[PDB]
């Protein structure tokens, strides 16, 4: 019952949505690596990026907003 990436289906990942100012893919990755996180698949989202991190990680990156992505969303 391992957590699986919402991007790729691979087990061992939790997909987050990342947003931030002048956020680019290299900057995002660099900021995560700077927190000592293993980074899995990263892909562009609408308004930011999706990024896979290990389920056990507790990502708090300054100025950067990271929330777990949901598999589905409603019309709110
Ligand atoms: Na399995
Ligand atoms: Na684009
Ligand atoms: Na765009
Ligand atoms: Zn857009």
């Amino acid at each position: 019952a391992a957590e699986r990436s919402l991007l790729t289906g691979e087990e061992g990942w939790r997909t987050y949505k990342a947003t931030g100012p002048r956020l680019s893919l290299p900057r995002l990755v660099a900021l995560l690596k700077g927190q000592g996180l293993e980074v899995g698949k990263v892909a562009e989202a609408e308004g930011g990026f999706y990024v896979d991190l290990r389920p056990e990680a507790r990502p708090e990156v300054a100025g950067l907003r990271l929330e777990p992505a949901r598999r589905v969303e409603g019309l709110l």
